[PDB]
């Protein structure tokens, strides 16, 4: 599900130069990752366009504001609750283009100030023999830890996880 | 739907769910029941469960586990759960509860580790069904944790339920392949 | 990171940077970045980080490195680095995949061994400073690796603590 | 050059030599010596080495590291070290052997976790020098190991002088 197909690879290097391809800062690194969906694209991008819904997908979220709301350079505030004494992050919607379903966001305050966090989605659709299915790609780029307790572990670990969130809400919607 | 029982599956479990996943809460305690779903045989998921000193094999979010030299595992034996970084605690030191390979339950209570959990216990059972020729699994798992001075600090109870619910998944998602 | 780089220096490196330093990931991959400021002159620094055969003067934890007898290096040349990072020594193969002593870049990939699965693969580049009569080298290094156990912090710390090594060694030599 | 010694400080510190960093090996055991100059204060340099439960402040490859709970430091007293992943280990349980903060000497053994350093025991002790009107540290920190060896000595080497290293740049960082 992770896993993509040799045709898949194939079809999304394009988009990986595209979206998913950074030039770095010394000090910084950049993971993408992959999830297969068994739905049509417009239902996932449906839900991975909501900036102001990250918790439909993404876990660890207590809450997420934004009022009578969505553009590039909107804000939200994700409250967070992976950290016991409740985190606020400041996030920034950097892309959105509905046309070839496109999305990213920059963390730009807040607890996780310090990541220079950056992200990008973008959801592709695949159609063999009257079956279609989609792919979505999540890549960021984050600062390397200076100074014990670096959280890069978990910032992949939670993107899978979510990633196989929008997977079964997407799936369950379908 | 894998975490959320069916009617017949509620019925059956009534009696389990009153013996080892009903808590009468005092002030400050806070307490949930998660359910899932596994397509696997049950002494298949159980033989996964009960191995307390191997909790990487079925959670999240766990660097590594030891224990005692000699390890012999019977009911208040300790382990030390190492987690990875961005997570409230990075330590974690657990007692086993209860062991009880007849009935399918086991259980442990945080003892020490720095982090924002206090005196969290939980209780983990796992159910046979069979329906036609079919067999399934159903996993319950709950905790009773003290909540923070914030008062309704609704924060832990949230945090605790993602990760037994995340957890549970890749147990599920671990039997089922092995399954396989 | 040596530390950190100045403005102008990261504005003067960021065209080696897209085109030595950038990958295209495959799904299940990362990519990192370092940078080491060392105060000897480029051609010195070039001159240990280019050799192939003797990883061993600027990297941590390797026993032994062995090539190919009479040893001619070229791209496609290989190298075993018996590593001690692992205490039932390890042995790492590795492929050189770029030679520029014009440009000064050279990379390698791991093609076998131990860490095989994570397909490894490294790019060092080493440049020229100069402001004001002071001459200065900075060194990238840069890697890609798929994502796993997970020994990818150990990685960077290496690489930074190699970094280092190679610091202290030219600025040592240039004395 | 800062790992290696002077003529000078090698003849005045025969002493501590003798008395902290020399060993008698029983077959199938291994030691080693390392010196590091560090350029600052005996006794910031102590201030650092003798905190038991915070080695990450000097050492490299620590995640964490705890002691039990209303900790006190003295002799006999355990650490649980975290250690990130890569290395022939997860996990280390050190105990302290000696701290002396009139002669600034500390050491421990490993007695437990999971890698291949049976019977790892270090002695590390901080040395003043003076000569004349200026004032720096060498640190002298020495093992014993037994091996399963070259591979077990070359292992514990590079941890060491990488450790020294640190330790050297966190207190040269600190002096300033
Ligand atoms: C992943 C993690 C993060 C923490 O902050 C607390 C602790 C270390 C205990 C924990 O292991 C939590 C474990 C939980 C809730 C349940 C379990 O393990 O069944
Ligand atoms: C970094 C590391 C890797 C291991 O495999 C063993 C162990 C965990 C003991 C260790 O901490 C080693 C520490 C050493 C040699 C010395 C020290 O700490 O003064």
């Amino acid at each position: 599900a992770s896993e993509l197909t040799p045709e898949e690879r194939s079809e999304l290097k394009n988009s990986i130069a595209e979206f998913h391809t950074y030039q770095l800062d010394p000090g910084s690194c950049s993971s993408l990752h992959a999830q297969r969906i068994h739905a049509p694209p417009e239902l996932v991008w449906s839900i991975v366009r909501r900036f102001d819904k990250p918790q439909t997908y993404k876990h660890f979220i207590k809450s997420c504001s934004v009022q009578n709301f969505m553009r590039v350079g909107c804000t939200r505030d994700v409250i967070v609750i992976s950290g016991l004494p409740a985190n606020t992050s400041t996030e920034r919607l950097d892309i959105l283009d509905d046309e070839r379903r496109v999305t990213g966001f920059s963390i730009i305050g807040g607890e996780h100030r310090l990541t220079n966090y950056k992200s990008v989605t973008t959801v592709h659709r695949f159609e063999k023999e009257n079956r279609i299915w989609t792919v979505v790609l999540e890549s960021y780029v984050v600062d390397m830890p200076e100074g014990e307790d670096d959280t890069r572990m978990f910032a992949d670990t939670v993107v899978k996880l979510n990633l196989q969130k929008l997977a079964t809400v997407a799936e369950a919607m379908a």
